[PDB]
């Protein structure tokens, strides 16, 4: 309708696109995971496949509007191609991430943005011992590929992974799943990089 | 020809694209399934592969026209890129959906749209006992990913899935299948979300009953 | 060369694209198949894989020209993305069709268009018995996905599938292969739909 | 830098794109193969997988220039999307060809173009006997899909396939590899079609 | 924000895009590898699968700017499609390379560009004997596909591959990993081509 069409036009067609965060105007991205299934374990390559969805949240000044000038609209759905999105990357993936959900985000009038992509990820993980009582632990770090802590900081609202949608007839049951902010120093690069460490302990269901 | 070119120019070139539904102007989408084949079952990963086509139907005021002004055209075929389509998503898929049919919809002069994508889906299903007489039951929810019940509502014209085109020499025979509207509350989000729940009961092709 | 550049400019840049057939201006598409190979049979999923090319031919008034006004040019090759092409679809496929030839068509001065895509198709077929003398029969319907018989009719020039290019060292030999126009109704839709039914009888090579 | 930006602007941004060859102005494409590996043999489906690169060469008047008018530039690299390229197709492929090299060509001042795509190809081949001393022979034709011999002719500079880059630890050794022009008639079509027939004899190492 | 939007507009919207290096304006690209995992070995096809990231660095005058004129910005992140990038190719790949990281580079005020793509590569490698204590050695050359040594030269900062992110529970342990500039003369082409040779010696853990 007319009001939403005006708002989208005023936000996206007038200005050039947001060029991303800088040292003077840094950005904090909130991350959270909802784990749906450990689909597959490969003991001959030490790869494990997860299905999850990842809640991403950030805020920009350039996406603010006054609701009363646009028919009391407080939020709207928009294609993720119309906006900047953070370059969050699994640091130990072995295949390109597969997208399982529409590339659509929600923008709120205060400038906040929320994007919740469902994904299937293959990553490095040794499953030896998964058929035992103690189970096995594996971890994967999620963070910006190209932005140091001076441009992108991360945090979580909770260190507990949401397990309320976990597939009840999975081959594997979860013993614990946590999501924790940490600071990393890489050999390539003298600046600190932030990531959220997803740590999942699991075993064969029996 | 001339009259259709004129109609498509007037609908798509003059105005900006429809920005999707809102709370003030919500939308109801009708869904229905025609199940063609259960292609395979993976008992080591609890994945099942379905081939089906999915009838989607909705109505917009912005796609209305008077047929008298356009050579009595009452409908037309158009690329699904030319129009908004609902973001209907399987909630327990394990692979991206594969598209098996041309991305083309039919628009009618009252503003109603019909779009019938044929798809192959891998989703989460435990096939233990599929080789029994009783068979196994599995389910997958289809609904909007991003829109709550305040912007998108769903319904079916019937709760009976169409099985009249099911592949007769499939490895799996279908005993029954239903498609039912339901309301969901996810822990991420306070608003109700609407889905259609596809339930399929099946077993390895034998037989008895 | 100057004449062809003029012709293509006059046909494609002076007008909007052809919007496809209608009830008032319907179209007949001629189909024929040339079967190259039955590559693979999967008896665990009842899928079979063919390689073939599919001659498509139709005629539009909007693609006519006088050869004497364009240096006696009687036909030309053009990208299939520059023209409308029919949405011919296999009705029992189990995977997206794979394209094995360049997406180029030939337009003739009478307005006729010929497009001959080579394809690999996986489709529903029970191969049980293929290792016997009687072999096995399988079938797949090809037709428009969205256009009824009132907008697109189909026909064939012959009911015999061309086997003159069939791979002589294939695992499978062809006993017969036919292509036949059919009409039927679907529950979705009030009008009849036209298809061409590809019926192939084959057995393991002896 | 400035002289190359001028030359490219003058060749591509002025005139419309080359519309391909015609009966009045036909084109000869030179083909040659460099075989890197026979990677895979599937005896259950009679498919074989090659990795190779394929030298394609042709010449157009609309790509000519005088070096002296452009800072002594005698050739340049450009995206293969910026130009027309020939629709050379394997006639017995069973999968889409996989592209293993960047889509960049080299244009020279006489109007000649050279494009050398690296490719992995699955094609129809019965490998029964590959484990013997005699080995097995397999063949695949490369030619235009849509142009007859009246618009596109083919040739080779040599009948021998270049084997100097063949992988020394491949499962298969090459006994011979030739590339030969031939004329073909298909039942679809009354005109002759030209192809280069790649014939490779090989056995297990 | 305002200053970065001005700078990007001034670098990418004012001028035509860089047309790549020439003989009069050659370019040197620095390469370095960080090996993360030997994921897979296929002893029936002699293919091996590596996961790594590859640091690429080069420098262009046309990407230079004065920080004082742009709010003291010394560098910025930009999409790799907005800039020219070198066509670095693995010369013995058997499949298209898979991209595992965002296609974003960092440009610095002196005109230097750094791009560090994460990749998965299948390449030709005989793994027979990987289950022994001696292990096996494999090599793959990385260089420009279309530019000779007269337009693109390569170098490394160090001969030693970075193994500090190597997956500790990999099926395979690394015995050595080096990256070495070499000069190649191919039978197709009479000019020298530069590559960096990645040599990895490994065995089952
Ligand atoms: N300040 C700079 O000039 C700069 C900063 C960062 C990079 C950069 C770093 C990286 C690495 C940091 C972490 C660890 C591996 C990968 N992600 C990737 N891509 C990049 F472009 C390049 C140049
Ligand atoms: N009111 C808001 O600001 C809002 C509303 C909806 C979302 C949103 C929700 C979702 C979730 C709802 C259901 C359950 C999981 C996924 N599908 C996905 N993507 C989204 F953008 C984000 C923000
Ligand atoms: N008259 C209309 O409003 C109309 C007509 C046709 C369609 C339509 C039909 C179909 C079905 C007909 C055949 C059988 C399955 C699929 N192909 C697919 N896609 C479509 F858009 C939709 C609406
Ligand atoms: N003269 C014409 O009107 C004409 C000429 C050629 C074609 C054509 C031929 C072909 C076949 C010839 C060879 C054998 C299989 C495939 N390549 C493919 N695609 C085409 F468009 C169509 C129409
Ligand atoms: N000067 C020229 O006319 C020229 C120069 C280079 C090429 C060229 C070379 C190559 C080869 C060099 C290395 C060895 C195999 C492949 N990569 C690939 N693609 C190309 F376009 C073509 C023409
Ligand atoms: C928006 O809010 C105002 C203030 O409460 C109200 O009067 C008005 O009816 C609302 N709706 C529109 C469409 O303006
Ligand atoms: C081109 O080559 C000539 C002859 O060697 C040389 O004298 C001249 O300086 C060159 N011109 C340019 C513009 O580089
Ligand atoms: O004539 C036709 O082609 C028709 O009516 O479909």
């Amino acid at each position: 309708q007319a009001n939403l069409m005006r708002l989208k036009s005023d936000l996206f067609n007038r200005s050039p696109m947001y060029p991303g965060p800088t040292k003077d105007d840094p950005l904090t991205v909130t991350l959270g995971f909802t784990l749906q299934d450990i689909v597959k374990v490969d003991s001959s390559t030490n790869e494990v496949d997860l299905v999850y969805y990842e809640q991403q949240r950030w805020k920009l000044n350039s996406l603010m509007w006054d609701p009363n000038e646009y028919g009391n609209i407080t939020d709207f759905r928009t294609s993720a191609a119309d906006i900047w999105t953070p370059d969050i990357t699994a640091y130990s993936s072995t295949r390109p991430v597969q997208v399982l959900s529409p590339q659509i985000a929600v923008v709120t009038h205060d400038g906040s943005v929320m994007f919740i992509p469902a994904q299937r990820l293959s990553f490095m993980c040794d499953p030896t011992g998964v058929d035992s009582e103690e189970g096995v632990t594996c971890a994967v770090k999620f963070g910006s590929w190209v932005y140091s802590g001076f441009e992108i900081d991360l945090k979580t609202d909770t260190d507990q992974v949401d397990l309320s949608s976990y597939y009840a007839s999975s081959k594997y049951e979860i013993l614990s799943a946590t999501q924790t902010r940490q600071v990393q120093h890489y050999s390539c690069c003298p600046e600190p990089y932030i990531d959220v460490n997803l740590v999942v302990k699991f075993r064969e269901r029996r």
